[PDB]
């Protein structure tokens, strides 16, 4: 019978007040990097601490809000730490021989760290992740040379179909394969103990009041909170758990209907062995809406390009830190970057689709946002045949006094655009001949519009395109670029 | 008449051998960052140098190959540098007042840097970029609070339709707006001169043989090559230009048919004023296939998550560095990360769509089982249940019949999903559901169809996206396949 419960009780004899000399675990202390890194893996760690300027003050925090930005790691997640460590330790033990297969269950960040390290070190990497997690992760992982396996998001960790289960069963079917097991492996919270904490302390000079961390596996908050209780015992430790996860305390917090949430990387249906919950001063529950709102807010206001996990974390921070007073400080952990999330919470249509945005919140938009294209008043352009030449094009455009002609067809299909400036530039530069076909100088890419369309829609199209042609369902009523819209609005600015 | 040619001749009186004390320009030397960065903008610079282990040896270079990875910058591109600089300098002149609109033409990295800086400092940002550029860039930009305008990619820099032109016109229509103009602005190559180069020297101790850089605006290669000719004069400077760009020398190299290319960020139809071509010892022409092949090779082999620009640069490096002998070194510049390119060269289907990949090669790389029928697995026919059935009955039936997993079908014949003994049991036992409850609460909704005549490779892909693959006809399921089944098959064949 081969499986090992990730929820098993911790056999660790560590307790607060124990002399650090009693530890059986092998510790490696942070060091100084050489001028030239022998491989990218040494770029893991020494992440910057950054003051949060606008947002802290927005919500009424009187204290100093710092963020440890962990998305500057090689893989761009905090997991890159524990990956490296877990492997290195595994190499010392002689457990992991070169040319051996690694298998890991993950939210996909750890999978990334491991796949990366494997790409470097020649290990064969096999990842198992739930089907919820973003496709960007899959892309990166596949690019790294990792084999990928997915599990149902709905599966309970007991069940065979859960990522852990599948992982273990694969491990049974693959010769000379190992599972580092971030849930049971000392190397994860240890890696957070030896390095991350030291970094935070050194960066804070050793003076710190409150610390906020979201908890997936607990490793981060575990190592950090332990080394903190030792070195800066006056620091409150705040855990962050998504609703639908059973991790927090007291259990009264976990009473909820929905079993699933959109945020990736945090929360679980079980208690990981590496998690020590006794070191957490208080827990806070976060939801998806909070998370994504604060992540988007974090990017837009603070310029921190970071994941939704971070969003949750700060979302809690602005509440939990309220009790603090000026002169004090609160450090927040930001786990990963937007790179994984590109198509999800960054995309407004996904945020709308998932019900994290009410269309009413039309409130943010400028006055012109709802108006018809008709209000511009436009003009009717001149159309030409595709068989026409360049020279004749210049002739006609100048003679009629038009800068731009859409190229239409006898069939009625619009093929594109030509413009006087670009025609002239091309000929003059000897790129084309006056006898040459328009078809190359032509601008192929454009987008259709109805007179009854809204100017906002125009703005979007203009975020994706230079030309917008107003049409029916055959013929073009006008030609619009950003500049036209701008002329209009500006003209309205003077009309007040 | 307001426009200023980005291709204007350089009025700079700098020439090799001039004492740096003669420079009218204001220089700021690199400094040491405080423990706590006052804002994310200070995280720009001090990018790591990293040895390239596998590829250099792969292509027969005897020398030490270093890469300055500039994608660890805040915005994730080299452009973040010149962004910050351009603003700070503009603030010294008093030219840029707080609350003023910034307008910039860009390939989009510069735009990202600017949008970021503006977001932090409260400036209003307006970006203008060609329609070639990736949508990921657009996404990040929009998240940053930047307004976006696109221009035709085929547009000549002369023409009204080019990004520079559109930018200038916008400047005409907006009150109190500035254009920092990365093409004419001293601050760009100066920023590469003061910092980047210094960093490179310090990292190499001052000992360097060859330097390879791709050139979009020239700022990088210019600043760097100047400070290099001054400090380490024996260093060869190699430019990289995409085919279809006129930047290289002698002009004999620029003779080509195609006018456009997929690589973002490098090459232009004009000669930027900040570009000094006289400091470039040699030019090399790169294409798209080279670029992407080496970018993918770079990620997979070296674990460097980087853009296609970098791909071009190394693709040249493996050639240009051939003349070197062991004991020497060649430093290569890597401009940006995969975050911008996520849906393009990283995606295999896009690489196939664009003809950068011959299917023959993919079929060559693949393992032996890759082309085989699902039928060869031999499978089994599963047992199906109705959705109105309860949980208890599900367990009863499954154990009684000796099956682990059942598909849930319909009287209509529509497969609603999957149920499994393990998850049912786990569910009940954890008290999430009741024995009298309907199956759907436990049911696994997400799966994917397959035909017996499908190939095992297709299965591998699907298994990259899905847990269950149901082999079906055109109401009947011939089988159910997971990663583990495929693995049982392969393992059994390895065993024989
Ligand atoms: C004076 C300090 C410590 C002592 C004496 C100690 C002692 C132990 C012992 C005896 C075990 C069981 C060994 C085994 O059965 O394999 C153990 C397991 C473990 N310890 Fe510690 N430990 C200390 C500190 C820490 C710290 C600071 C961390 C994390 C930051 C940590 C994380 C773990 C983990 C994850 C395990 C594995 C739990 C398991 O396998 O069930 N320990 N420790
Ligand atoms: C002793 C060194 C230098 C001297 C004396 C010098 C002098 C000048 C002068 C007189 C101008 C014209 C200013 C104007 O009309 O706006 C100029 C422009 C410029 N310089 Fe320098 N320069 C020096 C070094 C450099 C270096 C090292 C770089 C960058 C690697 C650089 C980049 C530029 C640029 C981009 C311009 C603007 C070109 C233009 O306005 O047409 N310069 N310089
Ligand atoms: C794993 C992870 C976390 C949680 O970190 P733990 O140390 O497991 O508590 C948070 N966010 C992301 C994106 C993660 O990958
Ligand atoms: C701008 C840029 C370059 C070129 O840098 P220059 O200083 O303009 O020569 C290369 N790659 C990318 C992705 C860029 O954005």
């Amino acid at each position: 019978p081969l499986w090992i419960r990730p929820d098993a009780p911790s056999r660790c004899t560590w307790q607060l007040g124990r002399p650090a000399s009693e530890s059986p675990h092998h510790h490696t202390a942070p060091a100084k990097s050489p001028k030239i890194l022998p491989d990218i893996l040494k770029k893991i760690g020494d992440t910057p601490m950054v003051r949060i300027n606008k947002i802290g003050k927005k919500f009424g925090l009187k204290c100093e809000l710092l963020a440890k930005c962990e998305f500057f790691n090689a893989g761009g997640s905090v997991k890159d730490r524990i990956s490296l460590r877990m492997i290195e330790d595994a190499e010392r033990d002689g457990t992991l021989k070169p040319g051996d297969t690694i298998i890991e269950p993950t939210s996909g960040n750890t999978g990334i760290g491991l796949a990366l390290a494997a790409a470097v070190r020649g290990y064969r990497c096999i990842i198992v992740m739930p089907e919820k997690m973003s496709s960007e992760k899959v892309d990166v992982l596949r690019a790294l040379g990792a084999e990928i396996v997915r599990t149902p998001t709905n599966a309970r960790f007991d069940s065979p179909e859960s990522h852990v289960g599948v992982a273990w069963r694969l491990k049974n079917e693959i010769p000379n394969s190992h599972i580092l097991d971030q849930y049971r492996n000392a190397s994860n919270p240890l890696a957070h103990y030896d390095t991350t904490a030291d970094e935070i302390l050194q960066q804070c000079d050793g003076k710190l009041d409150m610390l906020v961390a979201s908890v997936g596996t607990g490793g981060t908050i575990t190592g950090i909170a332990r080394k903190l209780k030792e070195k800066c015992p006056g620091c409150r430790i705040i855990g962050v758990d998504p609703e639908g996860s059973i991790l927090a305390e007291p259990e009264e917090l976990n009473q909820t209907e929905q079993t699933t949430y959109e945020v990736e990387g945090i929360g679980y249906d079980f208690i990981p062995t590496v998690l020590d919950r006794t070191v957490v001063d208080k827990w806070f529950k976060s939801n998806d809406e909070e998370a994504f709102t604060f992540a988007r807010m974090l990017i837009a206001q603070e310029g921190l390009l970071c994941g939704g996990s971070a969003g949750s974390t700060v979302a809690v921070a602005v509440k939990a830190a309220q009790e603090l007073q000026e002169g004090q400080r609160c450090v927040v952990i930001l786990p990963d970057s937007v790179r994984n999330y590109m198509t999800k919470f960054l995309s407004d249509r996904w945020m709308l689709q998932k019900g994290f945005l009410k269309e009413e919140d039309t409130e943010k938009k400028p006055w012109w946002w709802h108006l018809r294209v008709q209000e511009l008043g436009l003009s009717a352009p001149l159309t030409v045949l595709p068989t026409i030449t360049c020279g004749h094009t210049i002739e006609i455009l100048r003679e009629k006094g038009f800068d731009q002609a859409p190229v239409v067809d006898e069939a009625g299909v619009i093929l594109g655009m030509v413009t006087l400036g670009n025609m002239l530039s091309s000929l003059l530069a000897g790129k084309v001949q006056p006898s040459d076909q328009v078809g190359k100088v032509i601008y192929k890419q454009f987008k259709q519009i109805r007179l009854t369309d809204t100017l906002g829609r125009l703005s979007h199209i203009l975020e994706m395109d230079h030309f917008a042609l107003v049409v029916h369902e055959q013929m073009v009523f006008g030609v619009v670029t950003a500049i036209d819209l701008l002329n209009f609005v500006a003209a309205q600015e003077r009309d007040q």
